[PDB]
């Protein structure tokens, strides 16, 4: 033997689940049957003709990278069906033979050094195809000749001989070279793969461009929030590669590898809700039918389990606890149902281990300043907030994917409750893309893909417990500007809008919500205590409503209440919508099968060419119509100010006051006074203590923010960067936000 052989086998069991696999296992069996089925389902449809012009009729075209790549995965699947224990084709030599015949057939007929490393979608040629090829090599290593195994590895080394790209792509190169390095037994290349992990976009935090940030954000393609998309890939490949090298003379040494641990705690954990990976951080992938939020979540949790296999003691146990809690929480789609068999074996061992307790659920407010996102996690629900600015683009759409993502990150609110399927079950191809909840837009008209013109997008976090966010809106595709804010407290979220003006000559609207209902569309809902009709295809105007209650798709834990402080007039419609995935993802491999889902859509009509229009509403998750009614009578909320210059809301019961100052002029909101653009939040414990948090959301102030609180103090403690200059009669201090990059500064004052 030798290490190279031991590694190859470790990678084989990572793909197979090794000899240990227990087919008797209910979930392992299911995965196995499905494999064997799909596999031969192909095999018994291949063109085994000695003189074939293609291998699969539906995948003909040795020149279309998309099809070629697809035939390699096809093979890959057959290679696994012939290797995974419990498979209906385990051992079948003829299967193996056919696989190899097909391989060389493509060496001369398509994939070889005859092509350029530039051909459209170099990705397929340099990464995609060689990733499947390596795995086949590894699985069929034995059944392969010396020369045959050369036409394979030589061509791969051609397309991708070195590592030197960005994040996701760099990691793919790394595992592409690493894996082929162990099978070709080459220490130089293999050591190059280990070192690639230290490159930009991976281990080291990035202060610009692609990669992971210290605040836990993840960027790809320079301006897109992508933790759930490309981020997801970087996590998987890195975990897989680090696991292989782990324990060998090529093990990862770089001290930065520790950052990988934080990715889990800060970058992913807060963005997972009972199995789902929030769509707002998945980029254009939301348009992929095979990658909806829960499927994606499973892939991530799968990587957590992988990590737990070699991570240091403190972290590994933590990884097991988290994986266990997620696997148990997801009652929508079984985790074991869409992950590798080896992953099933490993997770099963964590879940049934009575010594491993599920980790507590996250309860917090996190401001991902570097990617314009924000999250609130509470016991019964979670809120995802997607914004954009001069730093982050509205949405991404390339290769004919996500053609309707216009408003996906333009002040969009995503509510997660017991209805775990809300954003799954073909939501994306059926939801009216022009009415994304939380947004303000010109009716039925889109916006362009790109970064905005305003720097003011971000928010403040009060000790990761509460927070407030804001977005200075100004579309480029058409005239419309507005000031939008959100204040997250304990059980409610207040959304405020002001300065809504436009000359576009198109009716402007703010969509309060657009929820997918049950299969019947009969969800009960009330307004001001009156039961409303539940029929499909009906559109009604609710005038002068103070509160609305919509019942969830689950018996408990998914109802949603809406309160309108000054009362309002809502435009609503409950309809059945039909659409296909091909409409938002025009690729050959995407399903054209039409699907129908039901929706209850509600919006505020601002009229045509409005000037200085405003709006205010509060989301009350998981409350009964009676609780919503009670709230609407004696509310815990009190709007302090909702102007073009400052938006502020107070939570009477918690003693919280949040405020977003939109201009560089002196303004005061309740007890708060600011001289510069800022996001501020305070908590007051009568005659005892006053807390304050401040941030410069613009990330452009290279001076300070002068704050003054209307209270008398006798002592204080503050984060560095804060200088207190007066404690009495009133509190005064400045915040050095030079290069703060959107972070929040905290200070606590003692009263008496
Ligand atoms: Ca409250």
């Amino acid at each position: 033997s030798d290490e190279f052989d031991a590694l190859r086998i470790k990678w084989a069991t990572l793909l197979t689940g090794g000899p240990a696999l227990d087919p008797a296992d209910s979930d392992i069996a299911a995965r196995t049957d499905k494999l064997a089925q799909d596999a031969n389902d192909y095999w018994e449809d291949m063109d085994l003709s000695s003189s074939r012009t293609y291998i699969w009729y539906a995948l003909r075209g040795n020149g279309t990278s998309d099809n070629v790549n697809a035939v390699y995965e096809r093979l890959r699947t057959m290679a696994l069906a012939a290797t995974t224990v419990g498979s209906s084709l385990y051992g079948n030599a003829d299967l193996k033979e056919d696989i190899l015949d097909a391989l060389d057939w493509l060496y001369v007929n398509s994939y070889n050094s005859t092509r350029s490393r530039s051909a459209y979608n170099w990705w397929h040629w340099q990464l995609g195809i060689p990733m499947s090829l390596n795995d086949t090599a590894v699985l069929l290593y034995d059944d392969i000749s010396a020369a045959r195994m050369a036409t394979y590895m030589d061509t791969i080394d051609y397309f991708t001989p070195s590592i030197g790209l960005t994040g996701a792509n760099r990691a793919w190169q790394a595992i592409v070279v690493g894996v082929r390095a162990v099978i070709v037994k080459d220490a130089v290349k293999l050591a190059a793969a280990r070192n690639g992990l230290s490159g930009t976009g991976i281990f080291p935090y990035a202060t610009g461009g692609d990669g992971f940030y210290a605040d836990g954000s993840f960027v790809q393609h320079t301006t897109f929030a992508y933790t759930g998309g490309y981020g997801s890939s970087v996590l998987e490949t890195t975990a897989n590669l680090m696991y292989l090298l782990s324990g060998s003379t090529w093990s990862v040494s770089d001290p930065n590898q520790s950052n990988v641990w934080q990715w889990i705690y800060e970058a992913y954990r807060p963005l997972l809700y009972k199995g789902a990976m929030m769509d707002m951080v998945r980029g254009r992938e939301i348009s992929r039918s095979y990658a909806q939020d829960h499927a994606v979540g499973h892939g991530i949790v799968a990587s957590i389990v992988r990590l737990a296999q070699f991570a240091p003691a403190p972290h590994a146990a933590a990884f097991k606890q988290i994986a266990k809690r997620v696997i148990q929480e997801d009652t929508f789609s079984s985790f074991y149902g869409d992950v590798s068999t080896d992953t099933i074996r490993l997770a099963k061992a964590i879940v049934d281990d009575p010594s491993i307790a599920p980790a507590a659920a996250p309860n917090l407010y996190k401001q991902y300043a570097a990617m314009d996102r924000a999250v609130l996690q509470r016991p019964g629900f979670a809120l995802g907030l997607a914004l954009y600015s001069t730093r982050i683009s509205s949405y991404e759409s390339i290769n004919s994917e996500n053609g309707r993502g216009w408003y996906t990150g333009a002040g969009a609110t995503y509510l997660y409750n017991q209805d775990l399927a809300q954003y799954s079950e073909d939501y994306w191809p059926t939801v009216d893309a022009y009415r994304i909840p939380g947004t303000t837009v010109a009716s039925g008209t889109p916006i362009a893909s790109g970064t905005g013109t305003s720097s003011w997008t971000g928010g403040v976090s009060l000790a990761g417990q509460y927070g407030a966010s804001g977005m200075d809106l100004s579309y480029g595709a058409y005239n419309l500007s507005a000031r939008k804010s959100w204040f997250m407290f304990d059980d409610e979220i207040v959304a405020l809008g002001s300065g809504i003006s436009s000359t576009a000559g198109i009716p402007i609207e703010t969509v309060v919500d657009n929820r997918k209902l049950n299969g019947a569309g009969d969800n009960a809902w009330t307004a001001n205590g009156a039961a409303l009709s539940t029929g499909l295809g009906v559109a009604q105007t609710l005038t002068g409503v103070n509160w609305v209650h919509l019942a969830g798709n689950t018996a408990d834990g998914s109802d949603i209440g809406y309160y309108f402080p000054g009362g309002a007039t809502l435009q609503t419609k409950r309809e059945a919508r039909t659409g296909t995935w091909k409409q938002i993802n025009n690729r050959p491999a995407t399903p054209s099968t039409a699907v129908t889902r039901n929706y209850e859509t509600m919006w505020i009509d601002h009229g045509t060419n409005p000037s200085g229009a405003s709006y205010g509403y509060v989301l009350l998750p998981n409350k009964t119509s009676a609780q919503v009614g009670a709230y609407a009578a004696d509310p815990a909320i009190e709007i302090v100010v909702n102007t073009s210059g400052v938006q502020s809301v107070k939570e009477k019961t918690l003693g919280l006051v949040g405020a977003n100052f939109w201009t560089d002029t002196t303004q005061t909101a309740d007890l708060i006074t600011s001289n510069k653009k800022a996001s501020v939040m305070t908590r007051e414990i009568a005659d005892e203590r006053l807390e304050a948090s401040v941030s410069d959301p613009t990330q452009a102030n290279n001076g300070t923010i002068a704050i003054e609180l209307a209270r008398s103090a006798e002592g204080y403690s503050a984060d560095p960067g804060i200088t207190v200059t007066q404690l009495a009669p009133t509190i005064k201090f400045t915040v050095n936000v030079n290069g703060a990059k959107g972070k929040s500064f905290h200070a606590s004052f003692q009263l008496g």
